[PDB]
């Protein structure tokens, strides 16, 4: 059976988030990327609720929690489509929200293929893989829990206690199904060397992210509220290196 926490972790997700995206229009530059940052701003306040809920969260100093979710966002949003695309069109899509899909024909006349192409490695790694959704729901925690600052946190005691916790439900949710040490020790490395791996790949969606937030005048893309403050709040410490990203390998 499923262990209590995935259990709990699979009961908190958060629902199906739209985009609220006009499909009776042609696509353009400027109408497309407000639509993704209108869906990131619904996703966030998602991201923020789905934190109020997870077991141990809660009880990191208020700053740490708020850090936290400035620094994972966009690996939780990316990893959240990767899901959506493996789990609805069986990978061969890009999944943003129900009125906002992207097939690689809409992803080639977008103005942005090279990034769509970049987001698209992460659901064919979960066909490649068959990630199941505990291992996901696992994942995705520890994906809140990848980067601290290079001070630590205030609540580092409970931080480390809470993300080793996590680390062992992986490692559960592995033991579900890849029955036999050697695999399931092989599956604990592939699946956290896809976590380390994603620091690269968030690297170059934050980069892309900051450029089009300084010409968002100019391109005609609007920005809400608490994508424009989490942006502020650490896009340039982020991307400068001046965090640390918690890596499972060397
Ligand atoms: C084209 C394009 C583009 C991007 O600027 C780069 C990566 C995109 C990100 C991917 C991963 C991603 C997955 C989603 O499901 C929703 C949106 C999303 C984005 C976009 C985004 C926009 C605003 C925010 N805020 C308000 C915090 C969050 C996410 C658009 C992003 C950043």
């Amino acid at each position: 059976l499923i262990p209590p926490l995935i259990n709990l972790l699979m009961s908190i997700e958060p629902d199906v988030i739209y985009a609220g995206h006009d499909n009776t229009k042609p696509d353009t530059s400027s109408s497309l990327l407000t639509s993704l940052n209108q869906l990131g701003e619904r996703q966030l306040l998602s991201v923020v609720k789905w934190s109020k809920s997870l077991p141990g969260f809660r009880n990191l100093h208020i700053d740490d929690q708020i850090t936290l979710i400035q620094y994972s966002w966009m690996s939780l949003m990316v990893f959240g489509l990767g899901w959506r695309s493996y789990k609805h069109v069986s990978g061969q899509m890009l999944y943003f929200a129900p009125d906002l899909i992207l097939n690689e024909q809409r992803m080639k006349e977008s103005s942005f293929y090279s990034l769509c192409l970049t987001m698209w490695q992460i659901p064919q790694e979960f066909v490649k893989l068959q990630v199941s959704q505990e291992e996901f729901l696992c994942m995705k925690v520890l994906l809140l829990l990848n980067t601290i600052p290079l001070e630590g946190l205030r609540s580092q005691t409970q931080f480390e206690e809470m993300r080793s916790s996590y680390i062992r439900e992986l490692i559960k949710a592995i033991g579900l199904r890849q029955k036999g040490v050697v695999s399931s020790s092989q599956r604990f490395y592939q699946l956290t060397k896809l976590l380390d791996n994603l620091h690269d790949l968030v690297k170059q969606l934050h980069l892309y992210c900051l450029n089009t937030f300084i010409q968002s005048r100019a391109l005609s893309v609007e920005f809400p509220e608490m994508m424009s403050e989490v942006i502020a709040a650490q896009l340039p410490k982020i991307l400068a290196g001046m965090v640390k990203p918690l890596l499972f390998h060397k």
